[PDB]
């Protein structure tokens, strides 16, 4: 059946003026933008999301670039939502991205990955909170 | 100049998911995205906006259905826009013109765009605070 998933399209994205392309690898998929919006995030808000990283080697790496620029932070809704973004996103490394992959074809580095995606229905409804308000989310 | 101009994408295109093939004609416009966000339109939300001003109509359709309100910033962005929507009826919209391209009816024409400096800062300070449109 159908659900939700969260999908942020990364600084690095944002800053090629590319949301458009990837928002159509989302849609054109079949799933659904039942919310969204653009900002920046704080050092705070980095990581407090990405509190599961708190003592890996690239947390502090990986803050300092999903604040470095905004993002459009967004809910994709559709059917097994979950698994199709991460299908359309391809591996979290780049060079290990199928072609075709958002990741691969707009991303060179780890570090600057274009797009993340929750990869668990657990924590896809825990980052969907983070970020969203229930009353946020237009489900359509 | 560097301009900044109020875009929507209203209900009708939203609602066939084609966000992406609009948002992409802007940004290879040279239009850039600095402030989105997508949101159900409340009555008051809707006659508020539209205070310059059928008018019944235009509400009842721009409430129909989430929307996504945004800033496009870039040179010249408030007619750009505008020559990139195309006639405000898609009747009579050039081929190519979003609104020719996506839009059925005026009453449905998938996009809004600030149609002068003036409406621009009011329309975009209506939606938007300052501090949630970034620049770059």
């Amino acid at each position: 059946a159908t659900e939700r998933t969260l999908s942020i399209i990364k600084p690095d994205a944002v800053a090629k003026n590319v949301i458009g392309e990837i928002e159509s690898r989302f849609e054109k998929a079949g799933l659904k933008i039942v919310a969204a919006k653009m900002l920046q995030l704080s050092q705070e808000q980095a990581e407090g999301f990405y509190a599961e990283h708190k003592e890996r080697p690239f947390f502090g790496d990986l803050v300092g670039f999903m604040t470095s620029g905004p993002v459009v932070v967004q809910v994709l809704e559709g059917e097994n939502a979950i698994a199709a973004n991460r299908d359309l996103m391809g591996a979290t490394n780049p060079k290990e991205a199928e072609a075709g992959t958002i990741r691969a074809d707009y991303a060179q580095s780890i570090d600057a990955n274009a797009v993340h995606g929750s990869d668990s229905p657990e924590s896809a409804a825990r980052e969907i909170a983070y970020f969203f308000a229930e009353s946020e989310i237009c489900s359509r």
